[PDB]
């Protein structure tokens, strides 16, 4: 047993890019899976006596909070810091980016639907839109970060409308995650869907025809064009301040930023490479260019907590 990864990532993908690492190596990878939420609870009750080397996210704030409860230690690697850029990894270097995402709004391109007035976050939370809007739960990451943005651009008072209108305007509860807001757009249940941009790649290239069509009907709204940009969030990679296959440790979290590999995560996971210099999988260049929010994602991370306040206060959950 040499590698324990605790990871909040949740592709298929991701097992090739394992074996990889296995074959390469010789280590042997042990692959936990749970919600971060889960995983940080159990990072903190086995504390120094965790097995788990590795903690892997799909979300900027979950390594926040992992870091700020004292649950990650620092890797100083002349690799990663060569090939992400400072912006997508922590200053006191104990978290790591290794994709990138847009949480976008997508809209059924199959459809004359006039997104004129879709243009902007704040757009999702107007009386104009009520009953038309899909989004999944308040207590997911994507959705917590999000949130935690709009604060960071914004301020609490516009978060706390924002969030306010978004719970007025969803067509139904939220059920499911993106993939399944992104089918609600393609059935007419709603005419927006708040998602990411990487699952339009997953569905569209499905091994289930019927998620094809779903992925087939997305058009996609870059929010924020006209001023600040869209919205991106990192999914990233820690070793744990338990960890005791150090040496292993880092040499994954450096192959994750290999060539090979981040190529992978853009191919088969249609997400965005770190590396500027692994070419887009052409499903994800179709997806277009935007102008992205320069906050540091790290900034986005501090106003967690009054994102899952104000979502509490509102009435979601
Ligand atoms: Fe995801």
């Amino acid at each position: 047993s040499e590698l324990n990864i605790y990871s909040a990532r949740h592709y298929n993908a991701d097992f090739e890019i394992i074996k990889k690492f296995e074959e390469k190596t010789g280590i042997k990878v042990n692959h936990t899976q749970a919600k971060a939420s889960e995983l940080i609870k159990r990072l903190s009750l086995e504390g120094s006596n965790s097995p788990a080397d590795i903690f892997i996210t799909a979300d900027i704030s979950n390594l926040t909070e992992a870091k700020n409860l004292g649950l990650l230690s620092p890797v100083s690697s002349k690799y990663l810091e060569e090939f992400i850029p400072a912006h997508l990894r922590d200053k006191d270097k104990e978290w790591f980016a290794i994709t990138k995402r847009a949480r976008i709004i997508a809209y059924n391109k199959n459809t004359n639907i006039d997104i004129s007035k879709m243009k902007n976050y704040e757009d999702l939370a107007k009386a104009e839109f009520k009953g038309e809007i899909v989004m999944r739960s308040a207590t997911a990451p994507y959705s917590k970060t999000l949130l935690a943005s709009i604060i960071a651009n914004d301020g609490n008072k516009e978060a706390k409308a924002w969030a306010k209108g978004v719970l007025e305007n969803l067509a139904t509860n939220p059920k499911g995650g993106d993939r399944d807001q992104a089918r609600q757009v393609f059935a007419g249940e709603a005419k927006f869907a708040v998602m990411n941009t990487y699952y339009i790649g997953l569905l569209k290239n499905s091994k289930n025809p019927k998620d094809v069509e779903v992925g087939n009907s997305l058009g996609i709204i870059f929010p924020n064009q006209d001023n600040r940009g869209t919205h991106i969030n990192i999914s990233g990679i820690a070793m744990t301040k338990s960890s005791k296959n150090q040496d292993a440790a880092k040499k994954f979290m450096e192959f994750m930023l290999s060539p090979e590999i981040q190529k992978i995560l853009t191919d088969s996971n249609y997400e965005f490479p770190i590396r500027n210099d692994v070419e887009l999988s052409q499903t994800v260049k179709d997806f277009g260019t935007f102008k992205e929010d320069q906050i540091p994602v790290s900034k986005i991370a501090e106003n967690i907590k009054e994102a899952v306040k104000i979502y509490d206060e509102v009435g979601f959950r």
